[PDB]
């Protein structure tokens, strides 16, 4: 009948919602003092600065049916007025993202010849078969050496903050692999993808917009802590658990107790499932331990109304063979206006990733200090800031590298001779808040079985 969620995340508290919400009761324990996980808005300064993730995009369903579920709807707010613009550092500059195919051909973003080659997907090579081929092996292969040293390079740097030679792209982008698989060029499959919907509408089309809501990611953590109420708990940290069933040791309030439910879901980080795990499977929490984190600091400089310009765009990216020590930055108030009261300018820069992982281990002077001297190389921005606030994750964000799936797909097989027991968290099936909400939702409805 129970079910125990351990880690309090977005992972963990989508599944004990969607537990709770079918009927199945599911009690959540969560170590830190606070719910959220990564996830954490701060009204500080007149800002709301987000800790860790800052939005999420419009297109995945099981977001809006738990936003809905949550009576959360109308809080959700848009990608700001202009701001459609991403730049990347390339060659000099910042420089604009075409959005279009033809604003694409007439750009300076990459050099002639390199944007011919990119019209050249449509003659790209086979995958090579039964290999779990690189990002920058696919990019080199579909799209040419400009294209993947830069532009995806940089789309993976604002998404994983990996190592483009490492990341295995049929984990990280799932969909071009896909349509690899059925149309080989990846432009022939969306010119015939165009024609199958141009031939032959009850809920509301999703946007695909870079969406927020009104106080922040926050809001979306206040309100499954209030749904949850006191079937969460705070504070209490899990450091056992095996057979009886399963029973749990906890640690709450300086003091040891115990817990015995049906089943387990785990949604801890891989280091600390991992921990757990050993002494049922070695082998198992070898594999779990075995993925990679890469670290990476937020870096948030706020600045007086009128002592710089409004930045336009979403913010910027910087290709990692530019040899910069800034991964890009948010735009936070250009991109959400509300989070930024009074004319406010905020900045919220990314420093460290896979390539520089020691970077996050400065103190906050230091970051702030290397923020600023990238901003004004970068950016070209010289005006002092009135705020600042650095978080420092130092574990990271989970990295998908070769031989990822394989991994995945041996820890599922692990996970069948133990009834009971669950994984979830953005170690294994998806980093994002919406992949994390769908497998959330889409674990929790399997349990009901
Ligand atoms: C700076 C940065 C920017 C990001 N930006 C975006 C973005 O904008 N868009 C997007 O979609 N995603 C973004 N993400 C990624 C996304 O935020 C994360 O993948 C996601 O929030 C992770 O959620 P989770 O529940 O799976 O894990 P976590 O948030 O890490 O939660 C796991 C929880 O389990 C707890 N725990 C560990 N051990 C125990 C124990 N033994 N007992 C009890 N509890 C335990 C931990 O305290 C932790 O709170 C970003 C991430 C980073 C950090
Ligand atoms: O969403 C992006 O791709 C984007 C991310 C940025 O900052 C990050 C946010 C999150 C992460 C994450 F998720 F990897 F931690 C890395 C970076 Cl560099 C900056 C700029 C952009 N952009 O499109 O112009």
């Amino acid at each position: 009948m129970n079910v125990a969620v351990v880690g309090g995340g977005i992972s963990g508290l989508a599944v004990a919602h969607h537990l709770r919400s079918r009927g199945t009761d599911a009690v959540l324990l969560e170590s830190s003092a606070r719910l959220g996980g990564a996830v954490g808005t701060h009204a500080l300064a007149g800002y709301l600065v987000e800790q860790g993730p800052n939005s999420f995009l419009d297109r995945e369903p099981a977001t809006r049916a738990l936003a809905a579920a949550l009576n959360l709807e109308g809080r959700i707010r848009a990608a700001d007025p202009a701001a459609k613009r991403r730049y990347v550092y390339t060659r000099g500059r910042l420089r604009s993202v075409p959005a279009s195919p033809p604003a694409f051909l007439a750009s300076d973003i990459l050099p002639l010849g390199a944007r011919l080659r990119v019209a050249g997907e449509l003659f790209s090579r086979r995958a090579p078969e039964g290999v779990d081929e690189s990002l920058a092996a696919f990019g080199r292969r579909h799209l040419g050496h400009r294209a993947t040293q830069v532009l995806l390079d940089a789309v993976q740097t604002g998404i994983y903050a990996g190592d483009v030679e490492q990341l295995s792209v049929a984990a990280t982008f799932p969909m071009l692999v896909k349509m690899e698989r059925e149309h080989r060029s990846l432009i022939l499959g969306a010119i015939r993808a165009q024609k199958a919907q141009r031939q032959a509408g009850t809920a509301p089309k999703l946007s695909g917009a870079l969406s927020t809501f009104d106080g922040g990611l926050q809001v979306l953590i206040d309100a499954l802590a209030a749904s949850l109420g006191d079937a969460a708990h705070v504070g209490a940290r899990v450091e056992g658990l095996a057979r009886e069933g399963w029973r749990l040791i906890i640690e709450e309030h300086g003091r040891r107790a115990e817990l015995s439910v049906a089943q387990v879901v785990l949604a801890a980080p891989a280091h600390a499932t991992a921990k757990l795990l050993r002494p049922l499977d070695d082998a198992l929490a070898a594999l779990v331990a075995g993925i990679a984190y890469a670290p990476i600091a937020v870096v948030h400089l706020g600045f007086d109304a009128g002592t710089l310009p409004a930045p336009d765009g979403f913010g910027f990216l910087v290709p990692a063979e530019e040899q910069r020590r800034m991964l890009g930055a948010i735009h936070a108030s250009t991109t959400f206006p509300f989070r930024a009261e009074g004319g406010r300018v905020l900045y919220s820069c990314m420093v460290g990733g896979a390539r520089q992982p020691g970077l996050v281990e400065q103190d906050e002077d230091a970051l702030a200090a290397l923020a600023r001297e990238e901003l004004k190389a970068l950016a070209g921005v010289t005006a002092r800031p009135s705020f600042t606030r650095v978080f420092r994750w130092p574990l990271g964000i989970p990295q998908y590298n070769l031989g990822h799936l394989e991994r995945v797909a041996a820890i599922d097989a692990a996970l069948q001779r133990l009834p009971g027991l669950h994984l979830i968290g953005n170690a294994y099936k998806g980093v994002g808040l919406n992949d994390c909400i769908r497998n959330a939702a889409q674990l929790a409805d399997a349990l009901v079985a």
